[PDB]
């Protein structure tokens, strides 16, 4: 596997590093999403969502969107149009807050709609969630092995049903779970199993498809590729290809040291793996398998999310000391 530098890497630390008014390394910071370029949404103190412009250095809009005793632990922009925040507390059932992001409240108690998630005792925490790009469909994924449908006209705040459609024997956490592109299945993993569930909601608790009934996925290992409509499987001694027909194609690869995955564009794959504990970052172009790009950094990835509305897909890689780092072809 040849070398090659096709993207460049542009580490940027917040400007406000430093001083009494953090943005992206405030070293609370719970959950972070990307809406734009320019425009970065943060969860920081457990349950405030700060909008920031990074090119500004500056929040502009900032409220708190769940109760105290609550946490947050997902945000999501949908579409360019919603945020989506999912927040937790051991022993009380985990809420969906929708929001528009044009007209954001400014207190708690408002919201565009809400979904409430009970799972037993309610002291499994959140592990997985995919979202469709109307909001009529979602998918969460638990730690003991639940993964909950949600259908409804959730956009237009018209309520919900929801469904058990898997709860795994063994009891192992859902490691992965991404709707297809018009979210007629869903791809899931396991540690031990990789799954496909059709999102009809009539399947016994029983999957569609296996995937693969010899191994799963660690957590972050599995991602979704929209432009080939593709789960994409970070095993340790392959990468594997799953359409939503179980059409299959695979290559060998040494992810011994995988930690997570994430899908760049149509063609590359972003790769982190541990060494030493430091992170090493590679992009795979499986098209032409060759390595992209080839680089560490000395932190712990907090998010890796992406834009494209600046003429390419953008890669940022949120790392738990404040720097993001901005990932761009040439």
């Amino acid at each position: 596997w040849r070398q090659f530098q096709l993207f460049e890497n542009i580490p940027i630390r917040d400007p406000n590093f430093g001083g009494d008014s953090l943005l992206y390394s405030d070293p609370t910071l719970c959950a972070a999403t990307i809406v734009d370029p320019q425009t970065l949404i943060i969860a920081v103190n457990s349950n405030i969502i700060k909008v920031v412009k990074l090119n500004q250095s500056q929040v502009i809009h900032e409220f708190q969107s769940f109760p105290h005793d609550f946490q947050i632990t997902f945000l999501k922009v949908i579409n360019g149009e919603f945020l989506v925040a999912l927040a937790e507390s051991i022993g009380k059932p985990s809420l969906i807050r929708v929001y528009k992001l044009e007209k954001l409240p400014n207190r708690e108690q408002l919201y565009h709609s809400q979904v409430e998630l009970k799972n037993g005792n309610n002291t499994y925490p959140i592990s997985v969630v995919s979202i469709s790009n109307d909001l009529s469909c979602i998918v969460v994924g638990f730690i003991n092995g639940k993964i909950i449908l949600i259908r409804g006209d959730i956009s237009r705040d018209r309520g919900s049903q929801q469904r058990i459609i898997y709860e795994d024997p063994s009891k192992e956490p859902i490691t992965a779970l991404f709707l297809n592109n018009d979210a007629t299945a869903c791809f899931a993993a396991t540690t031990s199993r990789i799954l496909l569930f059709n999102t009809t909601g009539r399947n016994r608790g029983r999957p569609s498809l296996v995937l693969n009934s010899k191994n799963g996925l660690d957590l972050n290992c599995g991602s979704f590729n929209p432009a080939t409509n593709e789960f994409i499987c970070c095993l340790s001694n392959f990468i594997e290809f799953f359409s939503s027909s179980g059409k299959k194609h695979q290559f060998a690869f040494d992810l011994s040291l995988r930690k997570r995955i994430f899908c760049v564009d149509k063609d590359h794959i972003l790769i982190v793996t541990e060494e030493t504990i430091i992170n090493r970052i590679f992009i795979i172009d499986a098209k032409n398998k060759i390595i992209s790009l080839n680089f560490v950094v000395s932190s712990a990835i907090i998010d890796i999310f992406s834009t494209s509305q600046s003429g390419k897909n953008i890669t940022y890689l949120l790392t738990s000391e404040g720097v993001m780092h901005r990932i761009t072809p040439k």
